[PDB]
Formats: C-alpha cells, structure tokens, sequence
C-alpha cells in the first residue's frame, strides 16, 4: 500500500539524476528510467560518456524494431563485459520490456565501477568499493563516527562536516547547527557543494535525511566528493 515514494523511488530518482549528469556533455537525458533506455541509444551513450570510448560493434542509429531495440542492448551488455565490468540477471530484453528493478541493477553496477571503484582515493586493495568510500569519507571527518550511508547522514550535520572539510570556511558552524532542522542543514551544505565543490545534487536534501533513504543513493552522491 506505499507503492509511493519509498527508498525505491528515492533511488530510481538519484540514479537518474546521476545518469543525467552523464549524458548532459553529449545532449542528452532521461525522463524515466523505466522507458528511456529501452531502444539502447542512451545507455550506448552513457556507457561511451563513462568509458570515453565509442562503441567497436556497429548499433541501430533508428531503432524503431524491437528486434533492433534488443540488438542495441545487446551492444551495450557486451560492451560491459569486454571492459570485465560484472553484471548479474541482466539480458537485453529486461532492459528492452522496463524490468526496472534489473534496470536499477545495471545503472548500479555502473555507478559502482565508475564512480565508486575506479577512482584512485585519497591514500591511493583488499577492500570493497563500499568499505573503500566509507574510509575515505571518515578520514575527512575523524571525530564523527562514520560507519553507513544511512543514519549517520540523518540530522543533516554530517553533510556540513564533510562540506566544510573539503574547504573551510564554506560550512563553519556546523556543529552549532540545529540536528531538529535536518532539511535546512542538508540543504545548505549540499547546495554549498553544488556551488562551490563541483559536487551535482544528484540526491535531493529531502531524499538524502528521509528515514526510508537506501545506502546505494547516499553512497551514488557522496562518491562525487573531490580529492
């Protein structure tokens, strides 16, 4: 009966945005994630932008043939595969039809290996992507407990120290702020960031100290983080 708004609409909405912030520098962007990638032209795309490689095999420039929607997946799917990025339960029609829970499984994958465990970090591999961002997020705020991507980012504070971190001055008085305002606090260190840090709004203030709010969305907009 909360088929609405849910950490599953918070993620399909950060994992959109974030698929968005890609495709901006090639014209491009998607209104729904469950369609949009359906014909394979944006995901190509996408992958091209993330990559900066153009695809080898030769695709459907107008497929308007589901036979050719799927071949133009199947593009893409290998593609993946040849550059050792490991997809789970995905085929070409699951993305073709709007499966969009297999669909928010390959956008996550996609984030992961590009956003998460690509970059080289601070300290310059035993450990996981996950285990990787949280250790990185920690030593940029040692005297804050940082142990997950959920409740830790609650009161909205956390936001300010990890802002204020990357440049001092930009969110001084954090630790004065009000944790009863988790809304105002999130706002203003994530629009700080926005416009000072290069770092998008790809997770919304309201969505990022909901109480329903999935790890995989915080982690997609703290991966963002310079340095």
């Amino acid at each position: 009966l909360a088929e609405d708004a849910p950490w599953k609409k918070i993620q399909q909405n950060t994992f959109t945005r974030w698929c968005n912030e890609h495709l901006k520098c090639v014209n491009k962007r998607i209104g729904n994630l469950q369609t949009d990638l359906s014909d394979g032209l944006r995901l190509i795309a996408l992958l091209e932008v993330l990559s900066q490689k153009r695809m080898y095999r030769k695709y459907h420039q107008r497929p308007t043939f589901r036979q050719m929607q799927l071949e133009n997946v199947s593009v893409a799917l290998e593609f993946l595969d040849r550059e050792s990025i490991k997809l789970v339960s995905i085929d070409s029609k699951a993305i073709v039809d709007g499966n969009l829970k297999l669909i928010l499984g390959l956008v996550w994958t996609l984030i992961l290996h590009y956003s998460i465990s690509m970059p080289v970090w601070e300290d310059e591999k035993k450990q996981t992507p996950k285990q990787r961002l949280l250790g990185r997020i920690q030593n940029k705020i040692p005297y804050l407990p940082i142990t997950n991507f959920n409740q830790n980012w609650q009161d909205g504070k956390a936001l300010g120290a990890l802002v204020d971190s990357c440049a001092p001055g930009l969110c001084p008085d954090w630790e004065s702020w009000d944790p009863q305002k988790p809304v105002d606090n999130a706002r203003e260190a994530m629009q700080q960031a926005d416009d000072w840090l290069g770092v998008p709004q790809v997770i919304t203030p309201e969505e990022i100290i909901h109480p329903d709010v999935d790890e995989h969305s915080v982690m997609t907009y703290l991966s963002q983080f310079p340095k």
